[PDB]
């Protein structure tokens, strides 16, 4: 129900916590058939190598533009992060939301890499609000680590957020919310979009 979702919990939590969380986004079937197509990415050598990270590496990542062949689900979930983001009028901050990157898939192969703690947009590069959508069945993060923690500004207290299978997260890209993934020991699988301000962006 995306206006419904919109109106009634992505818009009013944005404005008042900065981090938001929508389980079963998609549902599990379309969420599956997402699961798939980064699956067949995965195995068909479309992802880099992965962050260099010591030689270990960590996050293999490919961009998706959403029209390529094998990745029509995938954009199928940009078109409806689209609508999300759109049916929200302009009611997240004061931002005018009118463009956004394509899509980073991003696979943590299970070796026990994460990613350090950061900011997304620390610079003004345009960037006001990161989505991700995470695809992970049956994510047990006591077992397989990979919890996404975020630390907001002027907070004395974590925000930990599992990647689990349908959940759809959103959260400001700039410095109130810098984050890491903790070590992951199974392999992890998320899809992020940015979306930009007009004018932060018109002026980078
Ligand atoms: C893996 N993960 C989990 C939680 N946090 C992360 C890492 N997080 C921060 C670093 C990244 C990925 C996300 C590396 C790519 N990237 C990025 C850079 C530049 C642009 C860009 C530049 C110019 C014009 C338009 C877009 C878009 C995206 C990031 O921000
Ligand atoms: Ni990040």
């Amino acid at each position: 129900p995306a206006l419904k979702l919109a109106l009634e919990y992505i818009v009013p939590c944005m404005n008042k916590h900065g981090i938001c969380v929508v389980d079963d986004f998609l549902g599990k079937e379309t969420g599956q058939q997402i699961g798939d197509e980064v699956r067949a990415l995965h195995d068909t050598g479309k992802f880099t190598d992965g962050q260099l990270v010591s030689d270990i590496r960590g996050d293999k990542i490919t961009w998706i533009e959403g029209k390529e062949p094998g990745c029509e689900t995938i954009g199928l979930l940009m078109s409806s992060m689209d609508d999300l983001i759109r049916h929200c009028n302009g009611k997240l901050g004061s931002y005018k939301i009118n463009g956004r990157t394509k899509a980073m898939v991003a696979c943590y192969p299970g070796n026990g890499t994460g990613y350090v703690r950061h900011v997304d947009n620390p610079n003004g590069d345009g960037r006001c609000v990161t989505c991700i959508y995470y695809l992970n069945k049956d994510w047990d993060a006591k077992v397989s680590g990979g919890i996404l923690r975020i630390f907001p500004e002027g907070k004395a207290q974590f925000a930990d957020i599992e990647p689990k299978f349908d959940r759809l997260l959103f959260f400001w890209s700039d410095r109130r919310n810098p984050h890491e993934v903790q070590p992951a020991y199974a392999t992890r699988y998320a899809i992020t979009v940015w979306y930009f301000d007009a004018d932060e962006r018109a002026r980078a």
